[PDB]
């Protein structure tokens, strides 16, 4: 099945998954010459101070950590969005070198990872209905570069010994995902879609123009987690990322000036 190999990976994922060729496929290179400020554009509303971590899960192409999406407990609303949007889960995307890893690039500029804060909008009902429609999703989308160490990250770090390999979990609770936030909300926004399997055109993206930063130990820390299960070959999980795709009949809008 699908994942990051050679045999494998993003250039063969069309022919399962046919809307791999479609006209609103993410990640995209984000030309910032050309990408427009919007004035009409709002400030994003994040509101993460009720948010319930549960689970951290190894599912074999990233490790996820999920939120209690029962109630309006963990939020996103405001910016390009219409409603309200119920955190779910988040994950990265990384690199076996810090020169490559993250899914969208700033002027072909690469970052070593890529954070994806993934919400559903609540007039949907679950999950599985809203990915589904073109409004759907909401993704935040934060750049890692690597320098000095995010304190909020390494609870996240310290428990990756425990995932190793696909289809382990472990409980993780109590995790603050604003410990994960840069200083700025500026961001970029278009439309486009899941950038794994099954590359549904769903989400409305909000990517986040400042960084932050990582230490080398901690990015390292990813880079030994495995994509294979236990007692199988071992094939360290790294460069889980989907270059970028084209941009197509699409405008990327910018927040700021
Ligand atoms: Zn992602």
């Amino acid at each position: 099945h699908w994942g990051y190999g050679k045999h494998n990976g993003p250039e063969h994922w069309h022919k399962d998954f046919p809307i791999a060729k479609g006209e609103r496929q993410s990640p995209v290179d984000i030309d910032t010459h050309t990408a427009k400020y919007d004035p009409s554009l709002k400030p994003l509303s994040v509101s993460y101070d009720q948010a319930t971590s549960l689970r951290i899960l190894n599912n074999g192409h990233a490790f996820n950590v999920e939120f209690d999406d029962s109630q309006d407990k963990a939020v996103l609303k405001g910016g390009p969005l219409d409603g309200t949007y119920r955190l779910i889960q988040f994950h990265f995307h990384w690199g076996s070198l810090d020169g490559q890893g993250s899914e969208h690039t700033v002027d072909k500029k690469k970052y070593a990872a890529e954070l994806h804060l993934v919400h559903w909008n609540t007039k949907y009902g679950d999950f599985g209905k809203a990915v589904q429609q073109p409004d759907g999703l909401a993704v935040l989308g934060i750049f890692l570069k690597v320098g000095s160490a995010k304190p909020g990250l390494q609870k996240v770090v310290d428990v990756l010994d425990s995932i190793k390999t696909k289809g382990k979990s472990a409980d993780f609770t109590n995790f603050d995902p604003r410990g994960l936030l840069p200083e700025s909300l500026d961001y970029w926004t278009y439309p486009g879609s899941l950038t794994t399997p099954p590359l549904l055109e769903c989400v409305t993206w909000i990517v986040l123009k400042e960084p932050i930063s990582v230490s080398s130990e901690q990015v390292l820390k990813f880079r030994k987690l495995n994509f294979n299960g236990e007692g199988e070959p071992e094939e360290l999980m790294v460069d889980n990322w989907r270059p970028a795709q084209p941009l197509k009949n699409r405008q990327i809008k910018a927040s700021f000036k």
